[PDB]
DNA sequence: TTTTTTTT
């Protein structure tokens, strides 16, 4: 599988690292060197080596800025960037063209040609088929990365078959027994699964998705069914298991992921009569496709999530599409006890577009500016009683009110110190509360006990290797995204106009829902009014349409 | 303009 000497030498001769040379060859085969001699921008499609790398080498050797191969590849990059920076599955043709202008600063005619060339070469796909509603009316087709279009169609297809075929080997029945503990709405989930292969369960914080899910697990297994429980993250999986009293795992591990791909698929389905997936709000199309591809013929799937939480980082909104297309139980009654909680109340206000009624011993905001703000947040945390007592959250990593700068100040306030060992950003010193960023697993807090030159020991108990140093950062403050699935008694949420592009309803909702007992904000009240008012950035996705053209 | 789930 290794590279022939002169192949490698030549590839490095174009400015590629060894790793890049390996990726190129995996992608192209032996004539990789010939392909990149003919078209260096052919690198745009190789995972790990993008357009940006192709462009740096290209300009480095005085290659023409308006060379059609660059422009063609810029068309592809526009779509790649659409998915990357905003989760789109496609762009209307005029936006794809605009994408190219924006980046390459060529004329519209040059950009139109670049999109046209990409399509006729099959580096991009064009679809203008009406479906249910779109492309013929607005007179503009959708441009996709080819695999994304194939993937969106396949997903809708699996979903369609799942909706349209009843569960079978069937002897699923719902004894009055199994309904105990559950309300009318919750119990219904058990009924719904008697007749249907695909069922969605949604609802917010105080609605009882956990008991409801456990009850599904219980009933199924009493019927002899083999039940697979999973979630998109390690932490989420760990929690599912905890509340279910069972072994729950990552969607990747459940589907037998490895370097060789997903082990489970249509050829070797996941051996489970029922799949329970929690936190589906975090799932993009690609992973949903992988999961559903692995569902045995006739087998069941329960998808559970909260549609008001942050959308997936990856492209698509499949839980949102499915919530509109599948049998879905939307749980709404809040537990009378938890009906009182000022935070639960402020969270529900967000859903009607209102910012929270600040001015309470358990829910209040302190107005601050970005200048010195971080230092101030540290003093606030001290007022609330130290970082053991409060978790700091923020929309962004970067900038004055962001995670890196907030950790820096927190450390300085509570753990002043000279010489630590360097990690993701900054350095770890004994007494530091750090966060594991990679899968034991990602998201988990801890406590540093000691360091050395380039060696680090923290607590569970283990050391820290030079490559592992990259997979660790200070934990006193986290991004709202990183805090997904986790909960604390008291959280200090930083939110301000300085976080402008992140100010949406879903972001503030997730943040608010991280707090069990108390939630204090630092920033501006106006920043909350914006977030409450503003829906999350729109995503281009034709999945719902496809499921419904099908039906 | 921003966030960043996954493995043997």
């Amino acid at each position: 599988q290794g590279l022939e000497r002169r192949l490698l030498a030549g590839l490095q001769g174009l400015g590629l690292t060894i790793n890049q040379a390996q990726r190129a060859v995996k992608h192209f085969g032996a004539d990789a060197l010939d392909r990149l001699e003919k078209d260096l921008f052919t690198l745009t499609e190789v995972e790990g080596i993008g357009f940006l790398t192709a462009d740096k080498l290209w300009q480095a050797r005085g290659g023409a800025l308006d060379d059609p191969r660059r422009l063609t590849a810029a068309a592809v990059y526009a779509l790649q960037l659409a998915g990357t920076q905003a989760g789109h599955s496609f762009l209307p043709r005029s936006r794809a063209e605009k994408g190219v202008v924006h980046y390459t600063r060529v004329t519209p005619g040059q950009a139109r040609l670049a999109v046209e060339t990409a399509v006729e070469l099959g580096r991009l796909s064009e679809d203008d088929s009406p479906l249910f509603a779109e492309a013929a009316a607005t007179g503009e087709g959708r441009i996709y990365l080819p695999h994304v279009l194939r993937a969106e169609k396949k997903l809708a297809s699996l979903i369609r078959t799942l909706l349209a075929t009843p569960p079978a080997d069937d002897d699923w029945a719902v004894p009055k027994k199994a309904r105990k503990g559950l309300s009318e709405e919750q119990a219904s989930v058990l009924d719904q699964l008697a007749g249907h292969r695909l069922v969605v369960l949604t609802g917010g914080p105080g609605t009882g998705k956990s008991t409801t899910t456990k009850a599904v697990a219980d009933l199924a297994e009493s019927l002899g069914l083999e039940v697979g429980l999973c979630a998109p993250t390690g932490k989420a999986a760990r929690r599912l298991g905890e509340v279910t009293g069972r072994t729950a795992s990552t969607v990747h591990r459940l589907l037998g992921y490895g370097p060789q791909g997903f082990r489970h698929n249509h050829l070797e389905p996941a051996p489970y009569d029922l799949l329970i997936v929690d936190e589906v709000s975090m799932m993009g199309d690609a992973l949903m496709l992988s999961l559903l591809a692995a569902v045995p013929p006739g087998a069941r799937v329960l998808l559970v999530g909260d549609t008001d939480q942050l959308p997936p980082v990856d492209a698509g909104l499949p839980l949102l599409a499915l919530a509109q297309a599948a049998p879905t139980i939307k749980l709404t009654q809040v537990y009378r006890q938890a009906a009182k909680n000022p935070i639960i109340q402020a969270a529900h206000g967000l859903l009607h577009g209102e910012a929270p009624a600040w001015g309470d011993k358990r829910l209040n905001l302190t107005e601050i500016e970005p200048d010195g703000g971080a230092r101030r947040v540290a003093l606030m945390v001290r007022e609330l009683g130290g970082p053991g007592a409060v978790q700091v959250l923020t929309p962004m990593r970067k900038g004055p009110l962001g995670m890196d700068h907030l950790n820096y100040h927190l450390q300085a306030l509570f753990n002043p110190g000279e010489g630590g060992v360097r990690i993701a950003e900054g350095e770890a010193r004994p007494g530091d509360t750090v966060v594991q960023t990679k899968n034991i697993f990602n998201g988990t807090l801890g406590m540093v006990l000691k360091a050395e030159g380039a060696r680090l020991t923290v607590d569970n108990v283990v050391e820290l290797t030079g490559a592992e140093l990259f997979n660790l950062q200070l934990g006193y403050a986290l991004t709202v995204h990183r805090a997904q699935g986790s909960e604390w008694g008291t959280v200090l949420g930083v939110l301000h106009e300085a976080h402008m592009p992140m100010l949406s309803r879903n972001l503030v909702y997730t943040a608010l829902t991280r707090a069990r007992d108390r939630f204090f904000s630092a920033g501006s009240a106006s920043a909350w009014q914006i977030a409450a008012a503003r829906q999350r950035e729109a995503r281009n996705t034709a999945l719902l349409e496809r499921i419904r053209a099908h039906l």
